[PDB]
């Protein structure tokens, strides 16, 4: 169950550095600057990420798809994702 409060279930993986680091190998077209973004990393077997924050995790990305949209369409109790894009924004990717 991804988390909903706002305590990260993976710390290590909190800063864009470190998260974009793990994306050193990827031979995927999805673009790894905006998933590290996003709040995710590699876990360097396939397509896998996971956000170090609610720690949901996506794989078999199609090439267009939009991380943070993803983001917010499966795992929208996520509170990274809240304080970046806002109540808002998450809503209106649901009702629309
Ligand atoms: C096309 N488009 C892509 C765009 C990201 C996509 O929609 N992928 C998802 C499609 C599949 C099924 C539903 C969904 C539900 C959320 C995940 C789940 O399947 N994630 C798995 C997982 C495996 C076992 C138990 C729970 C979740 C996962 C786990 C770790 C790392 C990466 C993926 N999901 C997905 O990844
Ligand atoms: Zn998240």
């Amino acid at each position: 169950f991804p988390n909903s409060t706002n305590l990260p279930r993976n710390p290590s993986m909190a800063d864009y550095e470190a998260r974009i680091f793990t994306f050193g190998t990827w031979i995927y077209s999805v673009n790894k600057e905006q998933l590290a973004r996003a709040g995710f990393y590699a876990l360097g077997e396939g397509d896998k990420v996971k956000c170090f924050h609610c720690g949901g995790g996506l794989t078999d990305w199609k090439p267009s798809e939009d991380p943070w949209e993803q983001h917010a369409k499966w795992y929208p109790g996520c509170k990274y994702l809240l304080e970046q894009k806002g109540q808002e924004y998450i809503n209106n990717i649901h009702l629309t």
